């Protein structure tokens, strides 16, 4: 019947998307991860010619480069660092930068994140139903000044999500010297919540102890993007969930 | 207004759960962390004064175990690759083993991410419902080969979903030397949709290329543990939502 037909369609459209975005990923990384490997393992060659390493104590070495890359950034367990893991796993962010350790440290990660995860998203489309209702507002009392339809309703939310994109980008690149396609796609990365960690903010030079006031801006920008972005999205789908 | 009330409230909540959090993160991990970092550090400088290596060619050496580190596992490029890193993309998992090297494959990237969430959000919930009806139609059989409240449904959704997890973690740890809590561990990071990336599967001995077995069951577990946690989140989040 119907929901049957739906559900059947919607996973062989699915299916296609994932061949082709991973055929077209395929044929846009392959050469590049080639000539990528190819120059690291030369590299690699020639400093192990020239400085004689033994083998067994370059896997030791590997290993203990692999495990003090977190802590060359800083002291990332600290309230400040604590107030960060704590955001990106109630976000469901996962940057990964720093990870438990322990098992009880494991096992209250996971409550935590069972206990938190719904009352953030219950918060975060209360916050953007309200953010909705302002731009309503806003947008009928402009109008007055100068009935409203959704079509200017979706245009007014992409132009804000293309700024609050911009402003976040420069915001961003002129305070952790990036450069501004690269701010531009960590920031997008970071309100999609999905968070491949391989640009994560706060992590020069000791930022998250000397300077207060970035942190602060940056769980603003984080927390102002991620409502702005909560009432896009269920404008846009929630009419088609029920 | 109600509304105000109800948006103020979830807020104040919402950030003393994050204080709690906080605190008690950095109260079990400080400790560990410093004692890590002694004794990561003692080590280093026992090795460099051993091997005399020259503090400009460390800092080479770093940047190319950071660079090669995805390397080590075979080609994460290829077609199991490509794929493997599409569905995180769309899932919002974000492992990071993988990141895009090309401004126009991050443009891409972005655009796949952007046209596909939305449809792979409606297709789990579809999903989600289907099961979720199928599940009630079963206990009903059930009841009348031996009405169905909200508290038995919660019930069974608890139980399947703990049965999930069980066997995911089980066949995890009897595949890649893995412990059960570490595998239980992983499993609920990736269910979560958080990704730390800390444990990656299919990154040992080239799985991803001479065992497509494994591959096809490890997605195959991933869609279903998606699917189970979306009815669940369905049954209690969306009752409270709208
Ligand atoms: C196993 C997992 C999925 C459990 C998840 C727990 C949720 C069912 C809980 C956790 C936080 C709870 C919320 C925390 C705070 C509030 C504000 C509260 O608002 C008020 O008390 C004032 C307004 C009013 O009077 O309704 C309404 C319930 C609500 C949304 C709660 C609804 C139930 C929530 C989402
Ligand atoms: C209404 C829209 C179009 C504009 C919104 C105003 C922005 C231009 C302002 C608002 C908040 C500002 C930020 C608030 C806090 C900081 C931290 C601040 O950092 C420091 O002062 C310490 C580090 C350093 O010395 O750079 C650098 C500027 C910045 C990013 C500000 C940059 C300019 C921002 C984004
Ligand atoms: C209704 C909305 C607008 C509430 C917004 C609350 C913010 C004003 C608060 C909430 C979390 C706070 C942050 C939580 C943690 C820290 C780390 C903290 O760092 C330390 O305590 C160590 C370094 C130092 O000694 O300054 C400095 C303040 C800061 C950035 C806080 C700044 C003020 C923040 C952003
Ligand atoms: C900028 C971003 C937010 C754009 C997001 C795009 C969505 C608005 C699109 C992308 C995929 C679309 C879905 C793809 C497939 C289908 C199946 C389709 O079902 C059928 O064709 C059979 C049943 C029927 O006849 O209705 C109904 C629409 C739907 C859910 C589509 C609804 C609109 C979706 C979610
Ligand atoms: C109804 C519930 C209670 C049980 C569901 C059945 C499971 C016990 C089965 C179903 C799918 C099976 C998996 C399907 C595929 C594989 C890949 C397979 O790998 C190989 O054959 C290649 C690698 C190797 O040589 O080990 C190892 C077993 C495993 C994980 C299987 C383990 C047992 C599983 C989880
Ligand atoms: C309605 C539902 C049940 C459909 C389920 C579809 C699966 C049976 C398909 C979809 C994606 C497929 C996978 C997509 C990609 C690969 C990589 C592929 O690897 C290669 O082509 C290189 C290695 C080799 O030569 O085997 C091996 C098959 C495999 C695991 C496929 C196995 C079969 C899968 C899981
Ligand atoms: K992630
Ligand atoms: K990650
Ligand atoms: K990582
Ligand atoms: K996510
Ligand atoms: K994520």
């Amino acid at each position: 019947k119907r929901q049957n037909v739906r559900t059947l369609s919607l996973i062989v459209c699915t299916f296609t998307y994932l061949l082709v975005g991973a055929a077209v990923f395929d044929a846009l990384e392959s050469d590049h991860e080639m000539r990528e490997e190819e120059k690291l393992k030369a590299e690699e060659i020639r400093i192990k010619g020239k400085y004689n390493i033994s083998s067994e104590d370059y896997r030791q070495l590997e290993l203990v480069i692999l495990q003090s890359e977190p802590h060359r950034a800083g002291v990332q367990w600290k309230f400040a660092g604590s107030f960060y893991f704590a955001i990106t796993v109630i976000t469901t962010i996962g940057y990964g930068h720093a990870a438990p350790g322990t098992d009880a440290g494991k096992a209250f990660c996971m409550f935590y994140a069972v206990l938190g995860i719904p009352l953030t998203l219950v918060m975060f489309q209360s916050l953007g139903e309200r953010m909705n209702t302002f731009v309503r507002y806003l947008l009928k009392r402009i109008k007055k000044c100068c009935d409203v339809s959704m079509e200017n309703m979706v245009t007014v939310g992409f132009f804000s999500c293309m700024g609050t994109l911009c402003i976040g980008a420069a915001a961003f690149s002129q305070c952790e010297e990036w450069s501004f396609f690269h701010a531009y796609y960590y920031c997008f990365i970071t309100l999609t919540t999905i968070g491949f960690g391989d640009y994560v903010a706060l992590q020069t030079k000791g930022a998250l102890q000397k300077k207060p006031l970035y942190v602060a801006f940056s769980f603003m920008y984080i927390l102002v993007g991620l409502t702005v972005i909560g009432a896009f999205l269920n404008l846009v789908v929630l009419r088609f969930l029920t």
